[PDB]
């Protein structure tokens, strides 16, 4: 038995940026007070986790990254009630205190107990659960799930079918996100047009999620043709690549679709694919979700002109979701409603980690996820 | 009797920018096929009209001005039928063809037949109905309201209930603006908080929608002080001058709202206006509808980071309404559901024509209106 004592594991832990990830023995302490250790089953690799790594995306060092993922309850701390020792479960990067404004509103799900803003990386008490080579180490948004165990608050994690499958870890974040930024944030209707830049992870996420609210024509907008069979498969009508132009991407979108899309998604974190997306909607009604983070000090050059005659430009973190909607999206999946681990291209070790990373600037594949 | 004739009137002519405009003595031709001619009854002067003089919006010179008003129509072209001699009517600088993707859609009211974009300043068959000095002179959005007759196309016309009072102008342009703007852009909830920024003739007709949507706070924001009185009859629970504190207005507005409103509307066309109005709204799922028109080479710097947490950022032109919602409109302020006559604070002929102007820049009052 473990509970109560300190666990020694494996992890990948970033000591600096710009490094490929080192994998340590780290040692795990028992969770205090309303918290919950997990024994971490599956973890997905997120751009966003490549983004921290660049700088792109603050954050203290050293720190153990990874916020995609799906595990199984090794033991709570005093006071928890929402889980059990056994439980299957998802660390939520956004929890859901419940009492705040946005938890108690219907329109928002940026719980303000979230840690993107202050980027302490340490738990509610200020301190770390995470220990190498006599180190106190970093976590990250309340969650760090490249690792075997881990340590969340108990207002940030999602219980879910005991039988979900280890590709569920993607509902933790890509898939959420770009399913959600679809269904929840664009509100794409029946019929619609739709176009999605960056086809990642979450770009893939976001083609399922305009296909599952019922739009007629799905374009897939990336620079890496070899993803676009697998695009069409999951959806997309057509796809683009933008270097095959010489006229901007979104002067062919609008001519193709009587002056633009109902719905566009940029999904790749770039200004210019930002405002290809933005300009390649509908002026009269179109609306634009921007789901990709940019360096911290880049803006996007807005002509106000450009919402002036009817378009929205809106932004949301994890599909819009709130934690106690991610267990119906297990649900969906396992209905086969939708097929998460269509989006899984590749299925690696935690020690492979670092290829994951890698794979992430080749031209091919959707989501690398981890099987510990 | 002039049907078939043309028609020697007074109208103000601006010759070119950055000047008064000139009252002269025009010809206004006879309405060529579906198209109506209108005896303008009063015309009120919008920021807008301002800014086209100013060079902040584009036009083609000399132009009569002018797209507020309440007329009757004088005669029809061949082939009209939406209306007859006699009837009063409001003109429609956002025409409805009926027939286009925005007439089609429930969802967007910017007709593809509309002239903001070409501004050819020309009838459809490509000539202008008003000469004066021996030269053709051009219109304003299909309409042109500063003169004592003007010609506009059959699609581009609201017919209204003939008692509706002479105030019913503003519904032309300003008020439907400001009014529409929360109601149908913004989509303000009962019980939610508003901030409007810019206390002009947008902004206060801004703030009576708020009020009429179920809003419990609007907050109003202007530089000018004596408009405040006005602004909290007609609405407002509370105004703020940006100069009366020393940090950022938005910082001020989120400290007081528990994080910033539900819903902000920027109605002074500025770029500092916008940002402001922007980041005083909720990070969590705020909304902020522009409507004011800057420079036409100003951009907007937009981190995207501030949509990222659930922000909306959205824009439309006639408050959204289309034409076919005018009628309604009017039917409403003659109900005294909401009193448009509040908002004229100063009448005038059309020979005082530049006083208005002049009065866009004191720094007090809403409209002013001229009684022809
Ligand atoms: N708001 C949220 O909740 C949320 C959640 C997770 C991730 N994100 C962010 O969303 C983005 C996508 O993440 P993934 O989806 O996790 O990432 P990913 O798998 O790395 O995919 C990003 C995709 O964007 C395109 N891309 C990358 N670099 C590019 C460049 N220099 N120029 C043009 N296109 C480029 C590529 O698409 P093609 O191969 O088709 O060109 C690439 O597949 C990241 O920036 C991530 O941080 C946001
Ligand atoms: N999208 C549309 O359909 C539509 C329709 C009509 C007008 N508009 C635009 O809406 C805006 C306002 O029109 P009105 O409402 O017709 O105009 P207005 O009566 O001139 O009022 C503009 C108001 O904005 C503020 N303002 C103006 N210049 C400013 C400056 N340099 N710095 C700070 N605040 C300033 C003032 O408010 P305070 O005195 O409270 O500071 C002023 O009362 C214009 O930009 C116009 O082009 C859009
Ligand atoms: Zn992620
Ligand atoms: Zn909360
Ligand atoms: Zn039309
Ligand atoms: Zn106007």
């Amino acid at each position: 038995c473990t509970a109560g004592k300190d666990i020694t594991c494996k992890a990948a832990v970033a000591w600096e940026p710009h490094k490929p990830l080192s994998l340590e023995t780290i040692t795990v302490a028992p969770p205090k007070a309303h918290e919950v250790r997990i024994k971490i089953l599956a973890s997905g690799i997120c751009g966003s986790d490549s983004s921290v790594l660049k700088e792109i995306i603050p954050s203290k060092f050293p720190v153990i990254l990874g916020h995609e993922a799906v595990g199984v309850v090794e033991s709570i701390g005093a006071g928890v009630t929402c889980v059990k020792p056994g439980d299957k479960v998802i660390p939520l990067f956004v929890p859901q205190c419940g009492s705040c404004r946005a938890c108690k509103s219907s329109n928002s799900n940026f719980c303000e107990k979230n840690d993107m803003g202050a980027k302490t990386g340490l738990m509610a008490d200020m301190t770390s659960r995470f220990t190498c080579r006599g180190k106190p180490i970093y976590n990250l948004m309340g969650t760090s799930t490249f690792t075997e165990y881990t340590v969340v608050a108990d207002i940030a994690v999602a219980k879910i079918d005991p039988k979900a499958p280890l590709e569920s870890c993607l509902i933790g974040c890509g898939f959420a996100t770009g399913y959600g930024a679809a269904v929840n944030t664009a509100k794409v209707t029946p019929g619609s047009t739709c176009a999605v830049f960056g086809l990642g992870g979450v770009g893939f996420s976001a083609i399922v999620g305009c296909k599952a609210a019922g739009a007629s024509r799905i374009i897939g907008v990336g620079t890496h043709k070899d993803k676009f069979p697998k695009a069409i498969e999951l959806g997309a009508t057509e796809c683009l690549n933008p270097k095959d132009y010489d006229k901007p991407i979104y002067e062919v979108i609008c001519e193709k679709t009587n002056g633009g899309v109902d719905y566009a998604v940029e999904c790749a974190g770039r200004i210019e694919t930002m405002m290809n997306a933005l300009q390649s909607t509908y002026c009269g009604s179109g609306v634009t979700v921007v789901l990709g983070l940019a360096s911290p000090n880049e803006r996007l050059p807005l002509d106000p002109l450009l919402l002036l005659t009817g378009r929205s430009l809106k932004g949301s973190v994890f599909g819009g979701f709130k934690g106690e909607e991610v267990s119906r999206l297990v649900d969906d999946y396992m209905k086969k409603k939708i097929n998460v681990n269509f989006l899984v291209s590749t299925k690696l070790t935690l020690d492979q980690i670092n290829k994951a990373f890698e794979l992430l600037s080749s031209g091919q594949g959707v989501r690398s996820i981890m099987i510990y």
